[PDB]
């Protein structure tokens, strides 16, 4: 399919026009996988936006899958879309600005309590638990991908690798992710489905535990193969966390995925009752810290 075939047909979901019209003061905040994020003014309310060349993705489809998931998808836990542009050879996606930032500047500088961990946790399976119910798998759940707003309330962003499954196509069998947090099904190249999601936020739990996800000072492809052969990681500050939290986690890093429980199924677990409000969670962002 070619470039200009696939800019015109995202130029009929995207909205048209030029943004640098209602947009100024761009200021990069960080890069991801698929492209660079900035905050900008609208012409008051501060917004956030991705901006994607569409000549530089590994796999340029993605970029479609994107925004038409936020278009679609409007949930409490997830990040939400204002508009999306083309300009020039870049897709820009406008979003809300969340203040707090990601979950992973709070698991590398603090040690979260298991009340914090919770409320992350009820979260993400919160959002998920819906997003799979309409065969949506986000496929890079980590702290990355994690956003706090000012009040310490969780959303689920990076929507950049999703994909949609279906009766028709109900499994996918894609490399995509992030090595150490992949599932095993998915780095040994399966159909796979949602229950990726599930032990990619088990990993994410063993980052808000133990600071890093398992192997994460192997090169990727190293560590992939350990996901893949070995047991599952275990948590290396173990007898420091309760038994509810342990049992929760034994239930989504499962190897086989037709055994590792679902968001639904999760959303039931006990260790949830911990969750603590967002006020519980704001302490630990960055601008509260000294
Ligand atoms: C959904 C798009 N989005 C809205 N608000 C975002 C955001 N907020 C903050 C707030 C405070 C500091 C920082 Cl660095 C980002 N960060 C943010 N962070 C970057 C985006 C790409 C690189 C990884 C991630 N940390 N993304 C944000
Ligand atoms: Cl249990």
């Amino acid at each position: 399919v070619s470039h200009e075939q696939f800019r015109a047909a995202l130029q009929l979901v995207v909205d048209p026009g030029d943004p640098r019209s209602y947009l100024d003061n761009f200021i990069k905040i960080g890069e991801g996988s698929t492209g660079i994020v900035c905050i900008a003014t609208v012409r008051g309310k501060l917004v956030a936006v991705k901006k994607m060349d569409l000549r530089k993705q590994q796999r340029r489809e993605l970029l479609f899958n994107e925004v038409v998931i936020m278009r679609d998808y409007q949930h409490e836990n997830v990040v939400e879309m204002y508009n999306s542009y083309l300009v020039g050879d870049e897709l820009w996606v406008v979003m809300e600005f969340l203040e707090g930032g990601a979950l992973t500047d709070i698991v590398t500088h603090t040690r979260m309590n298991e009340e914090q961990i919770a409320a992350v946790c009820l979260a993400v399976l919160q959002a998920l638990s819906v997003l799979h119910a309409q065969g949506v798998i986000h496929r890079d759940i980590k702290s990355d991908s994690i956003l706090l707003t000012h009040d310490g309330r969780v959303k689920l962003s990076d929507f950049g690798f999703c994909a949609q499954v279906s009766k028709e196509v109900p499994r996918r069998k894609s490399l995509v992710g992030t090595p150490y947090w992949m599932a095993p099904e998915l780095i040994s190249r399966l159909p796979y489905g949602p229950e990726v999601d599930i032990w990619s936020l088990g990993i994410m739990v063993i980052e808000m535990v133990d600071g890093e996800p398992p192997y994460f000072n192997e090169p990727p492809l190293k560590a992939m193969k350990m996901i893949r052969d070995n047991l599952p990681p275990r948590l290396k500050n173990l007898h420091k966390v309760s038994p509810s939290l342990k049992g929760f986690l034994d239930r989504l890093l499962v190897r086989d995925p037709a055994q590792r429980a679902t968001a639904a199924e999760l959303l039931k677990h006990p260790f949830l009752a911990k969750a603590g409000p967002p006020a519980s969670i704001v302490p630990l962002m960055r601008q509260n810290r000294t």
